[PDB]
């Protein structure tokens, strides 16, 4: 037998929190949190499904749930509660900057070497928990990382994780080829080292200010090129010693590539002197009713 997963689900009366706006189109919406029975109020997203006439999206979004309640990591995303309304509603922490794609695309100015290097630390670090936790997130990509501030980013979107148990079986939706593992698009294995590979993708978007991975190439074609051998290229800014570590994540031999542990010691060497790992223009010229009650989801600790 496993260990019990003695995550506490908490259920959220529709009252204690207001919608404030729409972020995307179910709805995530900005909005605010007051706990029962506390004086604080919780800068929240609220996930609320559309219809969910659908009992199919009913099992997607409570995975979800399933997944972001047993997860307590810094770097990883943590649901505050459920609400069981007409609409079942994720209340999570709010990440007030958006995806971390959408933020390098939009900043590519204004970004230096030390934070792309402790963007790929904390990412390593979301994702050796998820290790320690015997979790697969099987979706990790530059969009599914959300910024809390420029200083602290966190792994979101838990709806394809999996417990290991080494290679998971999976069988058929819409996947996202350019991210994934050989092994993974071939014979659907997934593993920690798949994710590996994944880590992999997600710096080159990254360390590429958000360039899409094999632009203008079919995913049809993706298992081929990988086969003769071929990976993303050198992006501009990247000395040889960051590139190496992307490409030893694109190993076909899984056990091959870093284990998250060893990225996060080797991406902390680099993030000690980012100007001799990171070539960037202009790199050293670079800056990033009542609120009386409010405090981040972050200082907002239940009993364990
Ligand atoms: C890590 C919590 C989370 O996923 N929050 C979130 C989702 C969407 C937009 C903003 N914040
Ligand atoms: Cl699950
Ligand atoms: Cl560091
Ligand atoms: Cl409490």
């Amino acid at each position: 037998g496993e260990a019990p997963n003695q995550a506490l689900l908490r259920i959220l009366k529709e009252t204690e929190f207001k919608k404030i706006k729409v972020l995307g189109s179910g709805t995530v919406y900005k909005g605010l949190w007051i706990p029962e029975g506390e004086k604080v109020k919780i800068p929240v997203a609220i996930k609320e499904l559309r219809e969910a006439t659908s009992p199919k999206a009913n099992k997607e979004i409570l995975d979800e749930a399933y997944v972001m309640a047993s997860v307590d990591n810094p770097h990883v995303c943590r649901l505050l509660g459920i609400c069981l309304t007409s609409t079942v509603q994720l209340i999570m922490q709010l990440m007030p900057f958006g995806s971390l794609l959408d933020y390098v695309r939009e900043h590519k100015d204004n970004i230096g070497s030390q934070y792309l290097l402790n963007w790929c630390v904390q990412i390593a670090k979301g994702m050796n928990y998820l290790e320690d936790r015997r979790l697969v997130h099987r979706d990790l990509a530059a969009r599914n990382v959300l910024v809390k501030t420029p200083q602290h980013v966190k792994i979101t979107d838990f709806g394809r994780a999996k417990l290991l148990g080494a290679e998971y079986h999976a069988e058929g939706g819409k996947v996202p080829i350019k991210w994934m593992a050989l092994e993974s698009i071939l014979h659907r294995i997934y593993t920690h080292q798949s994710d590996v590979w994944s880590y992999g993708v997600t710096v080159w978007e990254l360390m590429t200010f958000g360039s899409k991975p094999y632009d203008g190439i079919p995913a049809s074609e993706i298992s081929s090129i990988l086969e003769k051998g071929e990976r993303l290229p050198q992006p501009p800014i990247c000395t040889i010693d960051v590139y190496m570590i992307m490409v030893k994540c694109w190993m076909i031999d899984a056990d091959s590539r870093p284990k998250f542990r060893e990225l996060i010691i080797e991406f902390s060497k680099m993030a000690r002197d980012p100007q001799r790992y990171l070539v960037i223009q202009g790199d050293e010229r670079m800056h990033l009713e009542d609120m009386d009650d409010v405090v981040d989801a972050d200082e907002y600790l239940i009993p364990q």
